[PDB]
């Protein structure tokens, strides 16, 4: 298997959640581990803020709600920060902003030859009026839904960064900021587990 080891750093609770995997409450401290059989050619971990569910595992969350579901099944409803993984000749991984910001977030090999991208900063902060929503930011893409945004049709093999993406870009320069963000891919021969950390430290 690879190994996820998904750790809550916030000082608030973040409801972990993983396709695949399901999804996990991490209270300031606590960690989810997520086993991938080695196989898997891909994985898409994401944090969700502001959830109540009940005994049943049923409710809601303000963002990253998958289907009101405690374990998900489901890819999460936008903003949310995403960590992305796949497999084939070595592994490929990224930190993600093509569906939003809700938390920071660092993808690190436990492999230290190979690059560990963060998006460390608070983006909710500097996010435009137009793309805020209450704990998060969109993007571009899932606000305006048109084709120079999403990267789509007309632009799907020639897709320039816009005004919207590169705010994003400044604030975390590993991350994808839009879908075709050329600086945003990281590799790592195969073999290597991974950590994945909401509010990773900074120095
Ligand atoms: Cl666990
Ligand atoms: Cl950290």
């Amino acid at each position: 298997v690879v190994k996820f080891d998904i750790k809550n750093q916030c000082g608030y609770t973040v409801w972990a959640a993983g396709l695949p995997g399901g999804g996990k409450r991490l209270d300031q401290g606590q960690t989810w581990t997520v086993n991938l059989a080695a196989g898997t050619a891909s994985a898409r971990f994401w944090g969700r803020t502001g959830c109540t569910f009940d005994a049943s595992g049923k409710g809601s969350c303000q963002t990253g709600d998958c289907g009101g579901q405690l374990s998900c099944t489901v890819s999460g409803a936008v903003p949310a920060t995403l960590a992305e993984y796949t497999q084939s000749d070595q592994d490929y991984y990224d930190v993600s902003l093509v569906d939003g910001f809700n938390i920071p977030l660092a993808i690190q090999p436990t492999n230290a030859q190979c690059t560990a991208p963060a998006c460390k900063a608070d983006i909710n902060a500097v996010c435009p009026s137009e793309l805020k929503v209450d704990g998060g930011c969109n993007s571009a893409c899932n606000v305006f839904k048109t084709d120079q945004y999403c990267c789509r049709n007309a632009y799907v093999d020639n897709c320039p960064a816009t005004q919207y993406s590169k705010i994003f870009k400044n604030q975390c320069p590993q991350a994808y900021s839009y879908a075709k963000d050329d600086t945003a891919t990281f590799a790592c021969a195969s073999g290597t587990d991974y950590s994945i950390v909401f509010c990773p430290h900074h120095h």
